[PDB]
């Protein structure tokens, strides 16, 4: 019996494919069951606006990472919501600086997040896996949304470690497909992007798992 | 590999216990594989504000039925909020027939949920289970309360069909403990009243699947 | 010293108009000490996709009791997300009938928080003030969402008792004017919408404050 | 009526406590109306994972100026995340001056925004309060999370010009009772360690205002 634990934000709860219809989380667990031949028990820990220095506190709760020890696959989304609230202050004041540390401080935050991980696992675990999501841009009319999200992909695939920790390109997943990925919010994706997520989860392959 | 779905409140969401702590669904997972030596994977369904309306129609939800197809033990929770409803209405209109009325409405879908699980299932696989926790009364020195929620919960044990349904009472677990067992909102249980509702349901039984 | 107290979910957190930047609760209380010439203070109990059956047992929670006998004036906001879950539902099955019940579970909620807070300051006070928000339509293109919404606030005007209880029309705030009162993720409002709500709750009026 | 701003990460957030649970800030409200007998109006910019330097920048912004520039009392927390992500890169790295040069910055940063206050103000408002609390280590039992926590609090002591300006001993509070006054992630303090932190600045006195 394989094990997924799912962190993250809105994103790994689903929000803008409806209450209850599966998102991300829900269909890449589907196809880890048809590739892999084997029953995955899944548990998710996300809430939206979830930050990501809360993760790496949230690590440190006992029922948390005996999840995380036991986990086959772990799946992180975050920071979404960050460029959001600061694109929304650019857009009330029209400063291109602003006081958002996205790239600066969400990224030193993952990189803690994956040493805490290795030290749940132990270092002798070599079979485990980890599988972080950048972010997609939303509003491809706003460059300075396309600069700042761009910005924060290329220095988030410096943490990959591949095949156990990888970047998944969540980036080239929505380019040239908002308006069919995308849920009427416009800022989460819809039940459609949430499985075209779950495709791109699975070409990242599974590692020692097979 | 056993699959437990969950369907309720914000009982089966865990409020109260804390964010992330877990509440009394995914402690009644670890005992349930504890109990029968083997792996268990969790899906919840589960909403603050969920009536019972809402989750007899949540089952012809194409995914949810998936998931209660494939689901060796059922918990279901709800009418809780319609208690602290009627509480208010009563307070209002003095009129004791409110909650009978209410009552009445959730014993009729409690009735209706479990009509469509088997209908979901078939006459094939008899071998699931369903646990439906009753409500307790979060106000003792209320005897309205009481007297209301008593009466809710002997017209409910009438669903019973034991081992494969049972009607676990809730109500014993919290009664006397009502300070140590409920969050700091007085309705909503701790991670005491939490432990202890998974322990009324291990101890239930399992019927055939044991 | 005036008191508000302000619940709610997103809108009361001020989503749309960036971190740190005044929604229409801090706005709101500009106009307040402006008008009624007396210094407010302000404390706000809000979360992003907050249910309106978790504030009715909010309300039994200590502190949170305590600001709401002390408020002169509270706002309350809500319910915003039942409906857009429930067209997200929708937009992926594209069945009108859906398990949403937002007029039916929120509306009784609402009329079951307005007692509690009557119970709480007591039935002797005749002064304090109670401002809900109904729901505006940030899809006008959509028909189902606006015969929702105005669905809902034909129900939700009958809570209204003139002029303690007064249901402030954010519906009329945002009709014809979504593209320069909404946010970038068009679902939560600008900060100009957010000053035009604030300038709404101005115009109920301030009963026996004055 | 007294205006007391409260700026800072998680803990001016009240993380730890619960949902709606009184932080420090607030229980440090109660109190300052009781020791000084006047009504307090408290405005809260906070978020988890707002590092120093984000801090800094937020006082350029002209309604967080607004409320700095009223506020009688100032309190600000941080760099209790960077403590986190130094102790992460000393567990790969062992290099023991990664926190040193992190510490080095947050002392800077608390140094520029008390910098900022003042040229906030100007000379004619001398009244003004500031109580900056410094770091309490959550983990005893690890000598090097101490000493350097104790090294950034000796170096953190040299901005005090009281009774002004005080440095809060949040490290005399915690220590020998990490057990009880903190949260389930066990780095988060609980609601009796944020009641221990609101004593410990009721104890430090209020200068010129009293
Ligand atoms: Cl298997
Ligand atoms: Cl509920
Ligand atoms: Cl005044
Ligand atoms: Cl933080």
């Amino acid at each position: 019996t394989l094990q997924y634990t799912a962190l993250g934000d809105s994103l790994t709860v689903g929000v803008g494919a409806g209450l209850f219809e599966p998102g991300f989380v829900q269909r890449y667990k589907r196809k880890m069951e048809e590739d892999l031949n084997e029953e995955v028990s899944l548990i998710v820990f996300a809430k939206s606006g979830l930050e990501t220095s809360e993760i790496l506190a949230m690590l440190n709760e006992p029922f948390i990472m005996e999840q995380v020890k036991k986990a086959d696959v772990i799946t992180i989304t975050g920071c979404g919501n960050d460029l959001l609230q600061s694109l929304e202050i650019y857009e009330k004041e029209k400063d291109e600086h602003v006081f958002l540390e996205a790239s600066s401080h969400c990224q030193k935050n993952y990189s803690g997040m994956l040493e805490k991980i290795r030290e749940i696992k132990g270092e002798k675990d070599t079979r485990y896996l980890v599988r972080l999501l950048n972010l997609y841009n939303p509003f491809p009319s706003i460059e300075l949304a396309d600069k700042w999200i761009s910005g924060f992909n290329r220095h988030l695939k410096q943490l990959e470690s591949a095949p156990q920790i990888k970047v998944i390109d969540t980036y080239a997943v929505f380019k040239g497909r908002e308006k069919e990925y995308l849920s009427i919010d416009r800022v989460h994706p819809s039940s459609r992007g949430y499985e075209a997520m779950s495709e791109k989860l699975r070409a990242a392959g599974y590692g020692r798992l097979e």
